[PDB]
């Protein structure tokens, strides 16, 4: 999923192109599009602006949050490549999204995703107190609770996103697609590896509950509302409460196709 | 379809409750007064409340009221819908004992009314503003309703956290939907791919309904169920995935709220 | 909870605050205003809630007065709260500090907010409780009716999506995950919500409906839809839930073991 | 002022608006929600004022219903605003768009806010009028009592410091600058505040005290302390003020000639 | 001011609040949260000051706790606020309710805010005092240094533009109007602000500069610049000022008579 | 002011701010967010300014950007500000920390605010300039017109009520007290505002009007009304002002001697 700096700037230029048309057609939002997209020369400027505003609270206002976010980005440019891949993901996968700018401007799953990246960097930086603040602030604002120590790729779509929980020791690989109220949850009362490992290509239906240190193999599909307690073989479909292998997706990387069907028998 | 007298009675009941509310809880008095007592009809009170609820530094309450009020002038039936939606809430949910309760406090009711503003903006080809509000309601209330959706009235969204309703979803009149319900899509392409729910069907908490499917008239969709194929009229569908495990006891489950399935 | 126990918890919380303030300057004043500057937990908790629950309609400075009057009326609310902090610490592997629930965890926040509304409800100040209830719902995605009867030593992990209804009872030392409904059925008043007894743990997304009992030390699996009373010390799972085993210990709330079998046959088999 | 010359000012303001938006993309939404969206001066002005007067205690959305109610009742307040706008455009060289006083000028905003208080005062709503008055003093540093009687074609340039007392009267086409007091004397109720006739111009920091008159076309010098009446068409200056000349114009207010000797 | 003399004022203020609440529903909840719902003047006043000084840097809720710490340590701060309220009601003919200064009057709020700076400052919490000194100044256009020594039963009518510097003294029962300055001279520290004795009245726009004294019962005319001491029971006016007569009553502050002669 | 001297003022501030945050735990994060986290005056100012000037119409974070853009384009604005800091520190016996002007003093904020407005004005962003001018008038009670030409080493002590009009000029090293007007005359465009040359001290309440000059090192006594040009190194006082004497120092703006004896 690596991205040539020229690719990133191609993505940024597509968005700034949308922004101009948006400002014109909608005067009530023209000043908004201008301040967040049109005044900026690249995706990281915009992003730090968007998140600062979303995450602001009397405890820590937008202006103080943009400083943290931008320091993170100077330290780890790849975080911006991640965001662009995420934006690319939802446009291609979500038949409801038809502009590159919408994930960036509006979609809270995308925002919670990019907010976790900051929590994550802060975590690795041993700035855990701050990372925790942000974790819960994101939980309250978007209804999405992702622990900072989680390890998540890019090209990730969190559609609708409300109610998503991802725990401390989880791993989510690239090109993964996840729907509302999905839990990548723990088990037990002790510290230790106890959260799921979601491999490349996985698609997780809405309301699915995947618990423990178990694996979902690549190109696997978890049905909406399943409760997964054992590891799922690559390129299999799992489903039910608790889930069992039910069949096999009709494409190699279900995350890219968003087909929700399954047999459950 | 609600006559002026009916609209009025609804309003008359609310003012009545408010006068009492202001008297019993002084800290809220000025609130009641400004929101309800002050206005002469549901239309004026709603636009005020919706504005305040959608308010954002990007677009302030005072500015949102105008748009809301513009819609109510183009489509006055949005106000009637609202009235039916209050009534359904009071009739169906035993925890609510006032007409003012949904109008004032129940976000599911608010999300619903917010959607109708989006739905109108959509019709007007103001899709940008529609999209802005949709996601504003999502962040504010945890309810994600696409403005292209076609949603009737006499609709109860009880509790409402986590409700998702997609672009091509159709919900008809007199449908009750609980928290964590999805009327969801399938595939990566445009087109009919969201469920069409008919009159009177009741849907339990956490139900996931996926694809261009039908839930027929007066069907009951069991709580925590996942439905992938069309459910026939006046059956109870339940399970993961859902199977037809019976028939509702009443002709319109939505009005009864009986959560049981065989 | 004894006096000495309560002050120890508060004393730990302050000590955590000092250290937190030295290691995170962005947040030092917030730690000072919220915790360090207070003589005990009641003062801290009201400050917190007031700030959490503030709104244009009612600003934090006013709410604090209400919470204060409540704690002044029913001090065991503060004892409750202390019990809930311990619970989170002991049961959440992801929680490593006493100050974390109190400061950050909306599950815990929504619970102590419930406690204010529940006290109002019993003071016949129902308009205010109904107001607080839906404010807690919009801000935290947690919907608890003030007339519910909820104990302490309770954990609401993650918490987004929780619904607890009017006639529900939740006894002491219970653990509940995100998207758990303790909801009602039918269109009429009267007992219609579940009664959750000591020692229960309910997994993510469980929907428990009607006026049924879930017995002492039982477990409800994630994604389970409970339509019937669950006997004490049994495990119930599936949609609709049935009994599929017994928990590994006597009070599953404390251990948070999420495992269940899809079949009681399977639980006897070993898998 | 006629219907068609009121329309005129509104149409001009909107035009300035379409242009301001294009030239300042950061305020385009501001100009749009504030002017371009409204079909008349009254709408815009209620909008501006509501936003201007807003406080947690009473939000802009609420303040706006009050102000709208005052205008349904006495539409002349809207004609007075128009007049106040034309006064500033025409008499202040720093202002060159009608929209400017309407959007930005705090003196203009304190004047119009006084009219709502003044209206409320005659609607047996004195509690509310006193609330808005002191709210205006805090927000704009302009303290105007709502029982004061103030004409239109008034310019309050800069305006910080302006104090106008309860029993005071300002007639039409007057021009006041910053730091000017129209103040009372004594501990007792009753007439005790100045009466300022048509055409007068009062320089910055001038203090007019007691129930005295400043006559038609008289000019008060900046820094002046006026303790006795000033005959029409004279120039008064000094501490305490003395008569020292005659304005060169019949209506000093219109010309803003600050000179005295 | 006795225990009951104080209970009384507070009752007068509460009973006014009941009627206010009744005749303007829009402000009913506000009258209730600030006055009706409180038990005494200190409670009311801390709530009010809290909401008046609020800022994202330090919100009302935190501000209230400091204010209360102060009243708890120095309760006469509250007595002062009573004497000050009585003063505005007694001397300002446009003020007919005790509740008015307390609720609305920026110069009265500014005055009490100083009291808290002045306690902070004597408590060596000077950074705070200073932070408040300038917060009072930005919100209310009133700038007084926490180090000033300002007594009791004081009225700051209108208040915009008032400036009272670090070494100023103002005694009990003084009345001051808008755009007045009790100001300094020079670039060095040391005593350099005016001493204003009991019963003095200072008209609008008066600038008083340097370590000079305005004697007991004196009157300072509006617009006056005062560069030298002013004897007690004397009227001073002009730029610069000269004594131009003697005030009509013993304490002009009580009577607010603004008249003076030219020469 | 050199490069190496800027940095000692900054570090003197940063060093003060570390003492402050240890001494006042309620302000600790304030001090931290505003000074300590920054590695130069320009960053701290754009921060402080954005928050002092914040408004729903244009929020802090949006303002910071405009301000940073002004600094990039004309870095001397920052040296102006530092020279302004020093000015206060040395002239106002009430101030004993380099950080007091930067943090708290609105007359200094207004000055630096004017600077940005002045930049925009030159950038032909008059629209935004006018917005800021009046936002500063409301916020701080100081009205400075954007086209004004104002130097540095300038003190606006206290500063409530100051007015400085479109065609005014103030040269470096001027001290101006509260409620001072540099005002215009007439209803037509063109030079109608005072030019204050270097060194001038202007006492409180003074009003100076028309296109007139107050020469270098002259003193304008408080309450003065000045309608004719005032020679350099003279004291003018009275309503109206005449020459009353000569200041006792060569730059009165440094000495703050308010006495206009005569």
């Amino acid at each position: 999923n690596a991205m040539s700096s020229e690719e990133l700037e191609q993505v940024w230029s597509n968005i700034k192109s949308e922004a101009r048309a948006l400002a014109e057609c909608e005067p009530m939002l023209a000043s908004f599009f201008h301040a967040t997209l049109l005044k900026h020369e690249n995706l990281g400027s915009a992003l730090s602006y968007i998140l600062a505003n979303k995450l602001a609270n009397p405890i820590m206002p937008a202006i103080a949050i943009r400083e943290v976010v931008e320091e993170a980005y100077r330290s780890d440019a790849h975080m911006i490549v991640s965001a662009a891949r995420d934006i690319l993901a939802v446009r291609l996968r979500d038949p409801a999204v038809d502009k590159y700018s919408t994930p960036l401007l509006y979609l809270k799953g995308f925002h919670a995703l990019q907010a976790y990246r900051i929590g994550h960097w802060l975590w690795a930086q041993d700035r855990k107190a701050l990372a925790i603040y942000l974790q819960n602030q994101v939980s309250v604002a978007f209804g999405v609770d992702i622990h900072p120590a989680a390890t998540i790729g890019c090209g990730i779509m969190l559609d609708h996103a409300t109610g998503i929980v991802i725990g401390e020791t989880a791993v989510v690989e690239n090109d993964v697609s996840i729907l509302q109220s999905v839990t990548l949850g723990g088990t037990g009362k002790t510290s230790g590896d106890r959260h799921p490992k979601i491999r490349e290509g996985v698609m997780i239906g809405a309301g699915a509950k995947i618990l423990g240190n178990i694996e979902v193999g690549r190109g696997a599909k978890i049905g909406a509302g399943s409760v997964v307690l054992q590891s799922v073989p690559a390129h299999t479909t799992a489903a039910g409460v608790p889930a069992r292998i039910v069949g096999k997706p009709e494409s190699d990387k279900p995350s890219l196709d968003m087909d929700q069907h399954f047999n459950g028998s």
